């Protein structure tokens, strides 16, 4: 067995032992050793392989596969700009703390600077965006060194997995795993792979760390909880008035609408996760006089407030909220919900806010909701969606528009896969995505799934199409006019154009499909004005 | 505002430096130099191109630079901009493309405490750019305006010189930061001159070479023109300029025993070229411009910039090379005619026969750039572009679009309204799907008048049929992981972007190309890769 | 007041609230970041400032000040050579996890990248070595935003401190903190509290371990204290804290067959240790704090932070280890007694016997740190320091000086009358010559009160006598390129710098150390390395 084939099979086996259930693969020749070993593992049923053509959107597919079920996910590609194309997903995975392993094949490092084809400064390309930049050695033809090389290869693979899942740091994120490879790149004619640990165990076992930092907080002070992306679950704060972003997990049943917050005067703030969504949240955390307490699941804590008194992972609570304060916040929340609902009905034309409210009402527990990181996530929060029992995904790391379609497809695939391991047909759970037309058009090639590749069993993408100071904004002066139906036809995906009233019934009833709901953009500044005035 | 004055000085000096096109993307904050660029665009001193896709924007800028050889600016204005521009910047480094990346830091804001909307840095700027220059923050000091104007225009000329290789002969990408505090132009030199003028430079490294020794010339990407080598048998890549009129077909090379090799530029094509270059019994002389020389095996005897020649090739050696060249040409022509199914090689031959002088030819990676060489294209009189720096299949649509725009722009300024010269791109289907978003161009934005993109579509990566993983013993496992079939409806995709497109057979390709159409159009030719490996085998057996 | 002046004190006040007691500065072309605010706090006794001319020794002085009492230390860059000269100290701070804050001041109103930079001339190591890189904004003249700026500045300074001390990461290390400049101090928290408080954190990773299996504990740099492991036979490096009472000598390890290993922290010494850790039939469990784990061989079975033990070591196993422990120690001492020439090993044992609880011991690399382990030093009650992060022989003099000052300062604020506790440094002769400039301390500058530097001078590098290049077959060539004799007059060297020094024999050492002297003194013991390979051979024969 030639060295490239031996090394690739060892790495793939150790990744599987580490909990990697899904791998994204992009075509090339230099990554052939990885592609062969990955195809074997898929044939054996040890992993599910997903082949894609465009490395950039393939990275967001891997992000979706990771956030859908919480497992580390590898994306593998050839040397050169294929690696550079993972840049956007790596940045998103860094700030959203997604265990994304970039498994890049490379020419031998000795060829760097020789003019060799398709070769570049690959290792270190991602800078400080990755949790680690790790290189295997070039595989030596040293059969007597086989046992030693098996240990070092599997150990390096375990270092990669630990860094990506945050097993020791509690700060999951992307990892660059560069593997220099040389000829022969394809397996030899048959006419054994060095084995891992017994019982399928990982070569170096590192259990998931428990990161703990308790913090004293007195709940008698009029307190509001603001929870953002990556927030933990705190039972002892469940009673408090909580402004929760759609991707934050709910700890209780005392919601406070984001619009209600600037109309109240909290005397202290408990901040969970990384809240970046709302402008009244940004405004209040900008107020240097309001003391803030930051509770995070990991060592990072957000910089959105300059008055963070302390950090922790959990609250040690004394006291209890004033009943008058609870009554006041509850009243203002009811008031904000009513204002939004009244103005929506009093608005004749369909807006993206209407589409978002319709999608919000159509959801039922067990659904997974994937939200475009710009308008959809804001609109759903404006419509006051109740996320309890719903799994809400959104690329809130840097909130780019790249890869939103691929992230939805990947999250559905991973979510449906976690259902299969339960044991049951009761049918696979629903994944519903809400994406704007510009985001959808930009990542429409994320729809492309080859005839041989896994297709989501129950994914519906709702496209809210409203047809779209510096000079670059002239691009928005005109509706783009892109035919969404033609786009879906191009990538052989079923699509239907429907009205908002039809959306709920149609979501009740194709595999993967796109439902396009036309909406109007002109009348919205007035609609938001009406909502604000009705508060 | 001092920052508005500084921005106007910089744009003016960039225009004096030959910048004709700037690429922008809508962003989290305003673009660097945003208003000065808008002022210049309205005046017609410069031309702005706006895109939503930041990755395709980078490759658009590369095309705008290689189309006519001018420095091009791209202004990065978002938290994903550095990540998305990576591919184009790397290609600009390795293909030596004068690409100026504009940024606008905010010295009054914090850095390193969290996500940065203005710039999220990766690690490639340290390795890829020729220079990283930051202007000062512009201060209000009316009494120092002459000194500041001199400082700003001097630094701008440094950015331009580093990007174009004015003094280094090593063009490449440059990072140019004009910082901002958020939230009559001092003149330049008389007669539109650049503030700091860089007159022509020569790097001279002559090498003594005896041409009576049986010699072949291999000319790759970035090769120079050597009149004293014009008589030699020459295996020229499509992007190499031709010194002479003695072509040697790539497939004829293994049928020969060269005694020495002159290597011009950077070779990226053909395993027989790589084998010959590594042969320790064959002296190799590398003639290239710039700091580094290509030598994968380490076998090269000497490197320089030009040859001082004695002797001449033996007529028998020239006859032998001409005879094997004839065999190779005949084998390709005869086996293509004998082959029933249309392949990408068929499409490449059709494109080659249809070109004429003045055409610009843009070649995608994979089989197209190789197939054009196998079809024996005569590149004299035409300009051939291809992103051979890293040979990516990403961004080729915007590269072709940018190349057409810059090429048409240079022609309009000559002043003869003969119709704009043609740009014809030949790319594979995977290459097309990779960069299909480059077809999305707003009516506000410049659009080519004479660009035709030929997509040879064999529903996958045909080159992998020709490699070791294309051997029949991998036939059960190779379709998914190397073939990567996709079943995309190309006509529908072009419909969605409102781009004229036709699906035609290889015989109609020539006539359809002879007759113009919309400013941009996509001609799709269905092709087969199932017979590809056999076809190349039949060609080799006919040599 | 100038906004920069306000910002500078806000930062210095928050640094002092963060436990910074010492700051190291060097004279540069530009004055130091926060220079006046540091001057103010020095005069008021809020911090102690240390000035050095040598920028390299200044960085290692800062490391000593940090490891002496565990406090974060700031070092202010001021020149065009500071980055390069601080490199070695930053790399050691990274690998030894030392909280070192590197202060810089970029000037955003000036140009960058056109050449010519006088306050930070960058290298490539900052990206790889630091825990964070933070830049305050430029101070902006907006008195209506005074309270908001105060919060932003104190919040960012706490980020810097938390990253340096590992307050939330348990991964202390160096941090780059830039306060940019341009050519009634707002209050912090009440009661001297830091602006952002970080309560204690725990990283918990329990591993099930069966102590009935024959287990040896090996503890290296950065090892934790594990009570449930105190009974096990333990080979503890000198800088490792002892969890218990059952020592196992390093030389006994080859005479034993552990069936599993518990590794604490990072082992760097002893080939038998490395051999055992790499044994594929021996399960290895790594218990260490922080993001990474040591495993050169890739052999380790599991990593974590603590053990969940079942069972107890077999009495037969315990007795065998105790037996070979006693045997190993006896062999070292008998062979040292039999040996007729003073070697570094003799000096190590002498210093070892002279130590008493409350002492601080600073060990150079090479033979000193190893010899002390071979002399069986019982480190309980002793603070042992050594630059094991990357194990350079550079900067050890200033590390000891800084560690002494921090240790004496910590003792002083207990307020006690009691002689400031002792710091005893044991370093080789090359190590001493390497960092001899660390002796040069201005009368203005803080100077230790209880520091004795013992130099075991064998006129070269003794450790090479014990390696493969020490084999007699290399005798003709090995002295020049490995021994590197220098013939320096060490007494004249200390006299040039006005430092007390005595050249004494090894019998005098214990008595001389027992007796107090000048604040800083050097005792030099001449040693022989010609017989060192033989002596080590004699010790192993006695096993
Ligand atoms: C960004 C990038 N990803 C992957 C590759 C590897 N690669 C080289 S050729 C090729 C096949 C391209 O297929 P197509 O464009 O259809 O051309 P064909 O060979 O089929 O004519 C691939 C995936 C690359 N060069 N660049
Ligand atoms: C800066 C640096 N240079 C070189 C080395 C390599 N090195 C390791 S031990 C050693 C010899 C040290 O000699 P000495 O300080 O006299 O101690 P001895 O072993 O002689 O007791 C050298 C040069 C190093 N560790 N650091
Ligand atoms: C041209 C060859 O492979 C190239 C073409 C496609 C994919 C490649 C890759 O991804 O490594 C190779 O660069 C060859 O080996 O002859
Ligand atoms: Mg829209
Ligand atoms: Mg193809
Ligand atoms: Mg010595």
């Amino acid at each position: 067995m030639n060295p490239s084939t031996t090394q690739a099979r060892v790495v793939v086996d150790e990744l599987i032992r580490g909990g990697v259930r899904d791998v994204v693969l992009c075509p090339g020749s230099r990554n052939a050793p990885l592609a062969f070993a990955l195809q074997d593992a898929d044939r054996s049923g040890r992993i599910r392989l997903h082949v894609r053509i465009d490395e950039r959107t393939a990275g967001y597919l891997a992000i979706g596969l990771a956030i859908g079920a919480g497992a580390p996910v590898c994306v593998a590609m050839t040397s050169g700009t294929a690696v550079a194309n993972l840049g956007p997903a790596v940045v998103e995975a860094n700030y959203a703390r997604v265990p994304l392993i970039v498994l890049s094949a490379n020419r031998p490092y000795e060829l760097l600077g020789t003019g060799a084809n398709q070769t570049m400064e690959q290792l270190g390309y991602f800078g400080t965006q990755v949790r680690a930049s790790i290189s295997l050695g070039l595989a030596e033809d040293a059969p007597e060194r086989t046992s030693a090389l098996n240990a070092t290869w599997r150990s390096a693979t375990c270092r990669v997995l630990a860094a990506a899942t945050g097993a020791r740091t509690a700060n999951a994120g992307p990892v660059h795993f560069d593997i220099p490879l040389r000829e022969p790149l394809v397996p030899d004619p048959e006419p054994v792979t060095p084995p891992g640990r017994p019982a399928g165990k990982p070569w170096t076992y590192t259990p998931p760390v428990t990161f703990d930092q308790p913090l004293d907080i007195d709940l008698s002070v009029d307190t509001v909880v603001i929870s953002g992306h990556g927030a933990g679950v705190h039972p002892n704060l469940a009673a408090l008035p909580t402004v929760a972003e759609p991707t934050a997990p709910r700890s209780g049943d005392n919601p406070l609408h984001p619009l209600a917050l600037p109309l109240l005067r909290p005397q202290q703030v408990i901040m969970l996760g990384r809240p970046t969504l709302h402008r009244p949240v940004s405004v209040l955390l900008a107020d240097a006089e309001v003391p803030v307490f930051a509770l995070t699941t990991g060592p990072r804590w957000p910089d959105v407030s300059g008055n963070s008194q302390a950090t922790g992972t959990r609250a040690v609570t004394t006291g209890a909220p004033r009943p008058a304060w609870l009554d006041r916040c509850a009243a203002m929340n009811r008031h904000a919900i009513a204002a939004v609902r009244e103005q929506l009905a009093a608005h004749p034309l369909t807006t993206g806010l209407h589409v978002a409210a319709a999608v919000s009402h159509a959801l039922r527990p067990g659904d997974q909701l994937v939200l475009g990181a710009s308008n959809p996530v804001r609109d759903v929060a404006l419509a006051g969606l109740d996320t309890r029992g719903i799994r809400v995904r959104s690329n809130r790391g840097v909130a780019g528009i790249d890869g939103t379609v691929s992230t939805a497809i990947g999250a559905a695939l991973a979510y449906e896969g976690a259902h299969e391991r339960t044991g049951s047909p009761d049918s696979p759970p629903r994944t519903i995505a809400l994406i704007g037309d510009l985001t959808f058009v930009h990542d429409s090639s994320g729809l492309l799934i080859g005839p041989t590749e896994p297709i989501p069993r129950s994914l519906t993408i709702v496209v809210s199409n409203d047809n779209g100071s510096d000079v670059s904004s002239r691009i928005f002066g005109t509706p783009h006019d892109v035919d969404v139906g033609a786009l879906c036809r191009a990538y052989h995906v079923e699509s239907r154009q429907i009205e908002v009233d039809e959306l709920g019934p149609t979501l009740d009833q194709a595999g993967m499909r796109v439902l396009e709901v036309k909406a109007d953009r002109s009348s919205l500044r007035q609609l938001h004005a009406a909502i604000k005035a009705a508060l």
